[PDB]
């Protein structure tokens, strides 16, 4: 019952990121939250004298910083998404990039515990928020998602307006041809909920197009690449149906596209239910 | 930015179920877990000088507690159930008991808030555990469900072994003849959060019986007659598909049933589907 | 073990004072901290609306607030005084005011809880932060002090500097002649500390005139006379050693003076041994 | 801010201890506690599997435990001591024991932070709790009190009933003939709080032989040896005025002693005031 606590530009910039989401959480505990998140990153993201460009889902242009705070990196975030996350990922045309430009990018998870799933480019570390301290403390390095899980999760409620593959796919995970269990069915309808449970317990999280959002809904520059980022460095796949998330060129801001991910070899089985259509 | 704090047999039992609830609470926010709660409940209500039966789902035989502590109720309780909670109901002759026996009941769901449910016959109170004070505060009085609401929630995983019942209703849910949307479909696969949407924001919740499970899962006398007992206090139905859950006759502690709940129009317009078949 | 929660220019002014304690408790839990709580209330109290002029410990001059959030009144304020506290009194030449026209005072003491003692003239209430909620919770209304303590505090390792007074006035606490027993000692050395001891148990605090520092070391405006303002509303008395402290006109905004504050009757047999002297 | 944490008969007897010290931590952040917190150590001893003999502050008679639980090692304890605390000493016949066989000894101290100072023979760490993980962080590894100090701690209320030798030790800190200036005083009048005080910034605290309690007031077993134990383990005296207090052979298990404590030379300075007298 004793221990001792050890230390684990693009660093101070992290480190506010870290500490607005210190902040939401405590406000969560407790609509006014959207402007009140919003306001600490930026806020906390202006004065960590490191951006010149930040996007975020709650401003419709983007803001532009001051030069004497200005500096070298780009960030994208969806300040707030029953567990409720916060999204950003780190890389006005210089806020445009493909997903495969991103230096490093995360989530936040308000539960019991705020957890943060975090990479450079070396993998995926989660960590625990210590309130008390006001740290987050390092609960798992190089998180790997199975190559294969047993967890499917969508919206059925939309099988109306799916598309022929997706509608194929979640027969096969009812009704396995071959003989195995069919897959259970999760779905919370928070996507940092959803990707998360995906990514420690494997499987596969659709939100595709269908006809009411042929474009998909979720945001490419702060929810899709900054999770696409995360499942790829955990193993994983990001796909849009017809590339890598994180290959899509964005031609906005707020564009949106579908989103599948999770284990490989679901994202795999799903991608040949495309070709086949 | 200023409070002031006011006080709100049966009661001293309450009082420590809601202590164990405290305590359970706080080893969460850190399957070791099953045995460390269960203690708690137990002990925690042995040494409220009030029950003379237990029923645990981690017990297979029931818990007669020693005459100098006894007292007069019984309580059927899961003392752990991603937001994961605990189960209760107040009421070995003594603990088969059918549902509408039942003087008090409750759950509690852990999240970023202990949030609790409960009711002694004349509503339901919804209460936020104040981790500080270490005591529970009300948030809401005399909780009502909707009278329909627009979500559906059970593992559509399992459509293979559905009865054609629910098969048809889930048809009805996706595909409105009627030209109404098409309900949204969420599952988070935790009991106790599932029941927890439902009431606060309406619709159905269903763990009905399949091929796998032709009684259902779920657990009549610490899961399904709680939750019942707290769905219908709110105005909404509980019901296995032929009859009220709390209309059960107990023929073992463990025995499982059928849980269909929600508000009341959802939950009549699956029994519709099940007099049809 | 259940509670319900109630509510409890000027109002909005105390609300940010009590942010910014909420905000500085915080940060003690875990030098470096003087300016950190200095600006969280100059900034928490410049962004109330309704302040024009500022005076803290921390700023050799004081602080006038832009016009756009300029209000009506004005703050003298200690962010940091073993258990440390806050300081403030509600009231350039604007700041230069006399105690007695203070409309509000108050103190923070971060122990093992947070404790405020507050007044807007008509008594003083007392108030426990609750980290949870983020609010305080009062708990005991219109304190008043013992007529008569059986303490005294102050540090007698300044004996050789002592005047006259001081020196009788320790004696007889020591050796009454009277035939009562001795008053007990007690000195923590943190002002706040000391002043909240003495409104609850009662006695007299002390740090007087000396050889050393012969006006004395508290400073006037935002320490002495926010003590003296609480404790004569708690029904004490707070004297330099020839008027009361409330009553003296500040020539600068960090002028000093002695403070001898407590129960009525212990402060009336201090000025005693003045008169003589 | 990121962190990575790590783990630093009477190994598990320390950590029963240390919960014991959690739990009453909580318990006081809200004379019924002494109670609460003695029944909290003795049982969270008892089950420890590890103890035969404890003997508590709150306990006339000593307390043996059943042979199923019992186990090698006697532990003395004062479960509660502004800031409080909870002081023990591990090491009937077998409890009457001179401080000198001390295996391992601490305090608690419950301020803003709960601190435990501890010791096992090899010097003393600094333990921070740590709530929301429930663990204790080492802050300070083998912490060393200064050779001298500036400050002296007793109740000079009880001047009248001081021997003479305290008298004249009094006299040197306040008018030093030497030209140096004279100690400061502080005494907070809990002896865990004024102990550690001293312990971290150096000096001598005092609770002497005087009139009205000529053996002192202090308790030898659970008061005095185990505070004597860490300061000599981190470099300064304990004395009763005639020997150290670790080398008094206990006649029974509630015997006072007096108790002079800290800086060496500071504490070497009082002994040589005693000699001469
Ligand atoms: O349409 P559904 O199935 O309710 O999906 C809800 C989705 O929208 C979100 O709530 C966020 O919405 P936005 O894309 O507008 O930010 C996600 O958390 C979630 O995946
Ligand atoms: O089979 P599914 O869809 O995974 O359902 C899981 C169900 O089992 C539970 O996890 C509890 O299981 P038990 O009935 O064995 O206690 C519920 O919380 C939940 O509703
Ligand atoms: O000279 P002493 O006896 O150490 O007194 C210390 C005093 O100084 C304080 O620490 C504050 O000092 P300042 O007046 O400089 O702000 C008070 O809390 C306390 O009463
Ligand atoms: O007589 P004083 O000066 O008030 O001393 C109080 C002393 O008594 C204590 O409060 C504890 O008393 P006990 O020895 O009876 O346990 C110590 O914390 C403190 O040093």
């Amino acid at each position: 019952d004793m221990l001792t606590l050890t230390r684990y530009e693009l660093t101070q910039l992290l480190n506010s990121m870290l500490t607005a989401i210190k902040a939401i959480s405590s406000a969560v505990r407790k609509k006014k939250l959207d402007v009140l998140s919003n306001s600490l990153v930026i806020n906390m993201l202006q004065s960590s004298y490191s951006t010149c460009v930040l996007v975020s889902e709650e401003n419709k242009d983007a803001i532009i910083t001051a030069k004497e705070k200005r500096g070298k990196y780009v960030v994208c975030f969806d300040p707030l998404d029953a567990s409720i996350g916060t999204i950003f990922a780190i890389y006005e045309k210089d806020a445009l990039q493909c997903g495969r430009n991103i230096v490093a990018a995360g989530y936040a998870l308000y539960g019991s515990a705020t957890l943060v799933a975090l990479s450079t480019g070396q993998g995926v570390d989660l960590f625990m928020l210590d309130p008390a301290l006001g740290e987050f403390v390092l609960v798992e390095k190089d998180v790997k998602i199975k190559k294969k899980g047993k967890i499917y999760s969508l919206n059925e409620g939309y099988a109306k307006y799916f598309d022929a593959a997706t509608t194929e796919y979640v027969q096969k995970k009812k009704f396995p041809e071959d003989g195995s269990a069919p897959y259970g069915a999760r779905y919370v309808g928070s996507m940092v909920a959803d990707v998360h449970r995906t990514l420690v317990y494997g499987g596969i999280f659709l939100y595709p197009a269908n006809q009411k959002s042929p474009k998909g809904k979720l945001r490419l520059l702060y929810e899709c690449n900054p999770v696409a980022y995360i499942i790829e460095q955990a193993g994983g796949l990001a796909t849009t149906g017809t590339q890598p998330v994180l290959d899509v060129k964005p031609e906005a801001i707020h564009q949106r596209v579908p989103l599948i991910l999770g284990s490989p070899e679901d994202v795999q089985e799903y991608l040949t239910c495309v070709q086949k259509n």
